């Protein structure tokens, strides 16, 4: 079997993606953000506290004939950015772009904090990193990945944003007409339970490569480019007036500036980023100061190639007995 189905960002930023998802019988359709850097599948549901639902699509799974309460089983979620979600489990039949998972472990929240609520266009999470980050407890639950996998033509999915425009995530086969030259496919470790590689190094603009290994995670759920301060300071030092700003976060520079790309190795190949792509414009409405879309890694504890460096590239997410990483230009 095979799925297609088409992402959407969910702003004029790009600040993530949206993805239409079928949820119990009939459809419930639900808009997800596939997060390739989490484990659970979660939607705003019918038992969601009230007043932390604000124009979000909930599921009922009192309206599914399919769904089942998971006995017992409960889940909370803390994300990197500090957000946070919990509540209990049904299964039901879960689909994407006509690939269907039945007795699909689906999250239902309870609570969702904050940042959550705030954002009307975001349904709930799709999970797509390894199933042994999944929360559900007393027993740890499988992601629609894991679940559909052995049903797969083979046994990958691929994400291909776009920038400022929709991609597609496909389930089971490679689109050998969505990308340009070859894939480069690269080792990843399953250690810490993220699809996790180690880039070769980078360059700024036109300047030469500087090789040296970046251990990082594959998220499609992150929107930016976390990496060492070393090399986010060489890329922004390329930027008249660039600085960072404490009390706004990170990287900012003049509105007015044209960005220099940012080019990342795979293996020997190369992956550009163009500059629009690393512009997050006004800090605050009217603000001629921007965000910028690389930022220091430092404290987080982990580098991560989020939607910034993802949606300059067609990526596949090899899930055979040893995963490996693809990565294509496009």
């Amino acid at each position: 079997s095979t799925g297609s189905a088409t992402t959407t960002p969910i702003d004029s930023l790009d600040d993530a993606y949206i993805t239409p998802v079928q949820i119990g019988t009939p459809a419930q359709t639900l808009n997800l953000d596939f997060d390739t850097g989490s484990s659970d599948l979660w939607v705003f549901s019918s038992e969601t506290t009230a007043s932390e639902v604000d124009g979000q699509t909930i599921y009922t799974p009192s309206k599914s004939t399919t769904a089942k309460l998971l006995s017992g089983a409960t889940w909370s979620i803390s994300y990197g950015d500090g957000s946070s979600s919990s509540g209990d489990v049904y299964t039901d039949t879960v689909s994407v772009g006509g690939l269907t998972v039945t007795g699909q472990a689906v999250e239902s929240a309870k609570k969702v904090s904050s940042s959550f609520t705030e954002d009307s266009t975001i349904d709930g999470l799709l999970g797509l990193a390894f199933s042994t980050l999944n929360t559900v407890s007393p027993t740890q639950q499988k992601t629609f990945f894991d679940n559909a996998k052995a049903s797969l033509d083979s046994p990958v999915f691929t994400a291909d944003l776009g920038y400022h425009a929709p991609g597609t995530y496909n389930f089971g086969f490679i689109d050998t007409t969505a990308y340009t030259g070859s894939i480069t496919y690269t080792a990843v470790s399953t250690k810490q339970g993220f699809w996790e590689w180690t880039s070769t190094g980078y360059a700024v603009g036109s300047g030469t490569f500087k090789s040296t290994s970046i251990d990082g995670i594959a998220d499609t759920g992150t929107t930016l480019l976390y990496l060492p301060a070393t090399v986010v300071s060489a890329y922004w030092a390329q930027v008249s007036g660039a600085k960072s700003s404490s009390s706004v976060g990170g990287y900012v520079f003049p509105c007015s500036a044209t960005l220099p790309s940012f080019t990342f190795g795979v293996g020997s190949a190369r992956i550009v980023i163009p500059g629009d792509y690393i512009d997050f414009g006004p800090i605050s409405t009217g603000s001629s100061s921007c965000f910028g879309g690389i930022q220091s890694s430092a404290g987080i504890g982990i580098n991560i190639f989020g939607d910034v460096a993802l949606k300059a590239a067609f990526v596949v997410f090899n899930g055979a007995t040893t995963p490996t990483l693809g990565f294509a230009s496009k």
